[PDB]
């Protein structure tokens, strides 16, 4: 992997991988979280390349600001059809 | 797997997945989350054995409850050491 790679590098916050298969909402996601959340973001890692399908691959970014609004956030992008998980989990 | 499996046949709330390494906090996990943070909580799959470690293995469960309590109760559960994740977001 390693993801735990991640979770040193960038402590603060939660870490969070987003899956684009092209079902995702079509507005311009990374910004609308912010302004609705209040949460930063930071790029880790990523892959997405434009497709008939659209925007398909994965993101690893670094959310930060409040508990709250950080789980808000991730429970926010899955409801936009960007599945999405919390890394160092399995 | 096939987690979808789960999701198809327990609709509402989310289903999580629990990873016990004998790390956990040393209280009654399930109680204390149910009456924290108000969710209900059915089991789903899990496989549990106790080692000298203790507790070890994984569950599936479903959580009920407003939506702010479920991703609290997530949250809760990772920071008593119980890694936890929603399922359907590989
Ligand atoms: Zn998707
Ligand atoms: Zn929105
Ligand atoms: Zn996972
Ligand atoms: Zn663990
Ligand atoms: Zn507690």
């Amino acid at each position: 992997l390693v993801v735990e790679e991640m979770l040193e590098q960038y402590p603060n916050g939660k870490i969070v991988r987003l899956l684009f298969h092209g079902e995702q909402a079509k507005l311009p996601i990374i910004s609308h979280i912010v302004q609705e959340y209040q949460v930063e973001v930071s790029i880790i890692q990523g892959n997405i390349q434009q497709t008939k399908q659209g925007a398909v691959g994965s993101l690893y970014i670094q959310l930060l600001g409040e508990e709250q609004n950080i789980l808000a956030a991730i429970e926010g992008l899955r409801k936009l059809r960007v599945e999405t998980e919390v890394i160092g989990n399995e």
